[PDB]
Parts: structure tokens; sequence; C-alpha cells
């Protein structure tokens, strides 16, 4: 289960960075 | 503690996915 | 490794609610 959670995490890490790149993209203006 | 950890992870994983589901209707102008 | 779970998960937790308050404040059009 432990080993389970860590790929759960490290998947959220991933979805968490992209999301918050969207949101200052957003945020900002860019492009 | 791990037990603990599950819940949170199940937590954010529901919260991210509705998360990513509204940025990419801003992101795309749906609606 | 579950203490350096608990770091990431309490680390998301955090972003994860600043995108929350972030994405609100766009979709309802806040300031």
């Amino acid at each position: 289960e432990v080993e389970a959670l860590e790929a759960k995490v490290e998947a959220l890490e991933s979805k968490v960075q992209k999301l918050e790149k969207k949101v200052e993209a957003l945020e900002h203006g860019w492009d």
C-alpha cells in the first residue's frame, strides 16, 4: 500500500504542477 | 498514519480532478 | 518513506488549496 501510495502521490505532484502552470498563465494573461 | 495518508491522498485526487475539469473549461472557453 | 510521503502530501494539500482559491477567483470574476 505504501508503494501504491508513492505512485499516487507522484502522479498528483505531476498534475498539480501542470495545474499551477496553467493557472499562472490564465492569471497573468500570458499569450 | 498510512491509512491516514491513503485518505488524504484520495481526498487530493478528487480535488485535483475537479480542478483539472475547471481549468480545462476556462482554458477552452467552454460555455 | 512514510514520513517522506507525509511531507509530500502536506505540500500537495497546501498547493491544491492555493489552486482552489485561484480557480474560484477566476471562475467568479472576483476583483
